[PDB]
């Protein structure tokens, strides 16, 4: 298939050169111009407009600053969409996906969503990981190509999908960093270097791993029983951390969500339950 | 060794059952009575005094509700704390540890302090963890005794290493654990089972985990260069993950902390580094 690429940024520009290095007849453009002198170098063509870019694809990639400039972008072209596939992975929210979705539908153009879980020097490799939710049989005719990029997991029919499994990934990531960026905060000033500590923190956090199946388990049953390691106790050992991180002159910042949502739990009574009882007190709604 | 155990709730109880279980000759001790009911029918004895089960013991594990409960007992068992080693696996800070250890030895006894990184059930089995530190000559007279519990991890001679360590890894299990509960509040909103989920989210986070070499690297270096996933942009790309969220009726609280914190990373200059360079924008000293 020939393909285009809407948007020469970092990551586009990651993405155009993979699709290039993989043989793909690959179209490009960019709203400032001397962003595809490596690429059209490397057998790219560069068109002059985007609807003259859309014309030369089957398969338009978009990669732009966000979802506003997208929508603006993608206006411009709407009279060309039709019969193409249009594959978005420019960063959005379920519901951006979704109001795209149908309004690629009211053009005559199919989509697909997708969700870039890696680095712009990373696209290219098997080990890049890209999200992508729509129709299943627009996902089959375009994986082939959707490949260049590296892995490229389907997870459902849901234009939504992949910006909501997307974006969970980085809240559980953000955490974990969050987390490990605090502990490192406090042996540093007890004077103990990041690098020796990293092999005790990744053996535990690796345990802790194990734990998320029965955490899960609970969401979905309704059932918070405890693995012994109940919400009121884990309240109650939180202080000595919070006092700790004073002691080293660490700010507690990162952690007083985490505290705050233990207490609620106990004020809420669950104290005698597992952590999966904390999910369903996030809600607003 | 002949052992004595202060302190009979969950965990001390859980600690004492072990030390039975595997042989050693066990004096145990609590306020309040009738908790040594299985313990004495298994082989242990109850003293009916702190000082009493202290005077039976040549190793001294206590695990009380805190450290202002543990030093009140202590303090009235100082007269025979002679040449004795004392173990405190009650939950605390580096410096109350280290100042139990200056307290300790000027009533003549060796002093280890120990973190509990394992459930009440767990002990007794070799997954069971357990750090820690002082004198390395007292944790080597004493590890055959302290195997009972499970794994038994010297840090180091700093007697408050054990629970710098301990607190340090909680700190990075709340925030790996927050995220996860974070991710699984989004995808729950929008009708996804948890259970689903759990596969992507453990092969992301192990990936992620690959991640913290580097990140250990450029703390002790001082060189925070960027594998790619620079501040700058991991800040533009967390508003997505916010307005998702309040898309889904999930409260944010539990990712404001990392979004301020990247905003005042941008403002310091650090737009394009790596997230190593967050660690010492937690210094409040
Ligand atoms: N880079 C990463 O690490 C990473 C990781 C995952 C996903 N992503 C996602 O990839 C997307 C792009 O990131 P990036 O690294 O390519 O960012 P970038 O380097 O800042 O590029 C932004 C792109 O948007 C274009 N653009 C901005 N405003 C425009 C407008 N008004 N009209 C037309 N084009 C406009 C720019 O064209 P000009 O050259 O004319 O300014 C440029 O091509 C984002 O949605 C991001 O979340 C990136
Ligand atoms: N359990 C866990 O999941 C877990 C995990 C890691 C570490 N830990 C640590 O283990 C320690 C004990 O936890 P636990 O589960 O055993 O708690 P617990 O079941 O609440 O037991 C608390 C103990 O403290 C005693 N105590 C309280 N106030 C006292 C006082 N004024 N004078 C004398 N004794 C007093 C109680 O004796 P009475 O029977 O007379 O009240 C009881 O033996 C804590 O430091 C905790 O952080 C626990």
């Amino acid at each position: 298939r020939p393909v285009t690429v809407l948007g020469l940024g970092a990551m586009g520009r990651a993405l155009a050169g993979a699709l290039v290095a993989a043989g793909h007849p690959t179209t490009v453009w960019n709203r400032t111009p001397g962003r595809a002198a490596a690429l059209t170098a490397a057998g790219a063509t560069e068109a002059g407009t985007a609807a003259e870019a859309v014309a030369a694809g089957d398969l338009v990639v978009v990669c732009l600053l966000d979802d506003e400039v997208t929508r603006q972008v993608l206006a411009l072209v709407a009279p060309v969409l039709a019969g193409r596939t249009l594959v978005n992975l420019t960063n959005g929210t379920p519901e951006q996906a979704r109001r795209l979705a149908e309004w690629a539908t009211s053009h005559g153009a199919d989509h697909l969503d997708g969700g870039i879980m890696a680095v712009p020097a990373m696209i290219g490799q098997p080990g890049a990981l890209i999200l992508y939710s729509g129709p299943e049989d627009v996902f089959r005719a375009g994986r082939e190509t959707l490949a260049a990029f590296g892995a490229a997991h389907w997870l459902g029919a849901d234009p939504g999908a992949a910006a909501l499994h997307d974006l969970a990934l980085l809240a559980a990531m953000y955490g974990m960093f969050g987390g490990y960026l605090h502990a490192v905060a406090m042996i540093r000033a007890a004077g103990v270097p990041a690098t020796g500590f990293t092999p005790l923190a990744t053996d535990w956090l690796t345990a802790m791993l194990g734990a998320l199946p029965a955490l899960a388990r609970g969401v979905d049953s309704g059932d918070h029983a405890a693995d012994g390691s109940a919400v009121g106790m884990q309240a109650a050992a939180f202080g000595n951390l919070l006092a700790a991180s004073r002691e080293g002159g660490v700010s507690t910042s990162l952690l007083e969500p985490v505290r705050r949502l233990l207490d609620d739990a106990v004020r809420a009574g669950h104290g005698a339950d597992g952590l999966s009882a904390l999910v369903d007190l996030l809600r607003q709604s």
